């Protein structure tokens, strides 16, 4: 579950999870569209008497900070803003079933040449690799 | 083996015999456990054929080069030794309606050659998923 776990890196990251910043998450999981901060402002002032688009701003700099949103800008625009899922590396052993988890800085020039070719919108990547791990390796020399 | 059975596949599209030596030399690539040398097939296999010799064994594994089931792995002066090849598969797939779309992309060596000294793994082939929203999702959604 996404807001489920945006809330536990918030917690992880010790940003206090106020009732403004959990309804901000939430529109943000669930629109498909990347919003601009009055979008979001609109959306939720009427629950929020405190809340203004300032207190939308500065709550979307604390999730940047902690990898939840990125700020996309385009010329003279008002920011808009994207919830990130995480992508996901992995390599698996042929032999043993072994799965390694690792880090790769992201895949650009192929999630932007995969939106062109097949049309989509892209969100986020989970590549295998599969091979032999170490062990199997120094066992079967 | 499943292995086995795409790579005759592959094969008979493409037009090559399968003569009994290259269904041999194919069975024993897809069951080594290191990349054999040419030397290596060919006293695996000899006992079986009379026709074979080193030559035969070089010129079905060009052919399987060819074809894009087997790599050649070259050394300065010091003979080759070959790798059966399992292909990559890229995928696009839609988080709102469940679509996959296939595409091609030409290999990811860079990522590949860093996963192996991260991680120490031997690295055979990749599958990539990219999620996202399908063109005809996001007309709906508001695009
Ligand atoms: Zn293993
Ligand atoms: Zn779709």
């Amino acid at each position: 579950h996404e807001l489920k776990e945006a809330l536990e890196t918030l917690k992880e990251t010790g940003v206090r999870i106020t009732p403004q910043r959990h309804a901000i998450l939430e529109y943000l999981v669930n629109s498909m569209a990347h919003p601009t901060a009055d979008d979001i402002y609109k959306a939720l002032e009427g629950k929020f008497p405190n809340m203004s688009v300032a207190t939308v701003y500065n709550n979307l700099r604390v999730f940047r900070e902690s990898g939840l949103v990125k700020e996309l800008t385009y010329g003279d625009a008002s920011s808009r803003f994207d919830f990130v899922t995480s992508d996901h590396y992995h390599a698996i052993c042929e032999n043993c079933g072994k799965i390694v988890d690792f880090h790769y800085p992201g895949l650009d020039e192929v999630e932007q040449l995969a939106a062109h070719v097949t049309g989509f919108k892209v969100s986020h990547h989970r590549l295998e690799i599969y091979g032999v791990c170490q062990e199997c390796s120094k066992k079967e020399n």
